[PDB]
């Protein structure tokens, strides 16, 4: 069996789903604004924010095993349905960020690849096609300068979840570097 | 421009998707029949049928492919957190096939999804991806697939993959007629 299966996930990834919503995500993030104006706040960076946990451990529980990083609401699509999803970040107990944010789900690929119990595919075989994957995608994403002007990838090498490591001071970091940037 | 994607799509969809899908369409099936029989009739057959076309784009709508394929009902939505997103959506639709002007079998059909993927590739402008490339690519999606499935029984009985090619000069290959040939023989 063959698993260089990197090129795969990047290019599936990007063609199948970044290419078809980044293009109207800010709309989305905007309508959601105006909707909501004077009561819910507005969501004032309008990237996607896209999280990579190289160890490839990919949560399906919108993050409540982590008291800091707390679901808000669905971010509504616009029958194959494509919705993206807004997330309030806590930092010493208080709100300290919001944003649109996901796992990249083709990482959950990797993960049950390594452990399926075939042969020739370890823990060491994943974490060789998750940075091939992460590398290939950001070169695809570097010549698609619309996409990577809505997209920002938060790579890391620590669990997700559990331990001494804050996921939620990691993407804080990342916010407030692309505030810098605006 | 490295274009080897065959592998990691037949792992994608299997992870992503089969794993995901097959083990719980027989009771969304159950689900559906319980509703609709007594009106508008139920589904015997529980498999879920994935169509492969080789050699063309996978089209935008199965009736625009076929004339004789209708669309009949949605099953009950499987609705999961995934990822990060709540409450994402997986459908599937069954479909009547007729046969002469009158339905002659019904059955749960969809495409295999990244053979759309592997066509817009083609379809984007990028050099050294040609249509001779993607049709070795959609070949080896397939053939790792299938490899896959082979080691997966449970998935394997809960799905069937017809795969076939599709005459480029036409008028000699029914779609309709391929899909029931299948569904007679699993029977
Ligand atoms: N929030 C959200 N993200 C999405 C959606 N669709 C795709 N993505 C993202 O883009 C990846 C690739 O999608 P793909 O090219 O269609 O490739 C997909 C596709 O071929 C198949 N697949 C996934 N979902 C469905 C589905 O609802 N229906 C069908 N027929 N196939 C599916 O499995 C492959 C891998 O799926 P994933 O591992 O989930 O990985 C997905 C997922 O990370 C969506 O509706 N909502």
């Amino acid at each position: 069996a063959n698993f260089n299966v990197a090129h795969g996930l990047a290019w599936s990834y990007y063609i199948g789903y970044l290419r078809l919503i980044l293009p109207g995500l800010r709309a989305r993030i905007q309508a959601y604004n105006q909707r909501h104006k004077n009561v819910l706040g507005g969501i004032g960076n309008h990237r996607l924010h896209i999280l990579f946990p190289l160890d490839c451990g990919v949560p399906d529980d919108l993050s409540v095993a982590d008291p800091n990083i707390r679901f808000l609401h669905e971010l509504p699509q616009q029958g194959r349905v494509y919705t993206n999803s807004i997330y309030e970040l806590l930092e010493n107990g208080q709100p300290a960020g919001v944003c649109v944010l996901e796992y990249a789900t083709p990482l959950q690929t990797l993960f049950a690849m390594s452990q399926d119990g075939r042969a020739g595919f370890s823990r060491e075989d994943r974490l060789e096609q998750a940075k091939l994957f992460c590398r290939t995608l950001e070169d695809i994403l570097a010549d698609a300068p619309e996409a990577q002007n809505n997209c920002r990838l938060i790579v890391y090498q620590e669990p997700t979840e559990g331990g001494s490591f804050s996921l939620s001071q990691e993407i804080l970091r990342h916010l407030r570097q692309e505030e810098r940037e605006v």
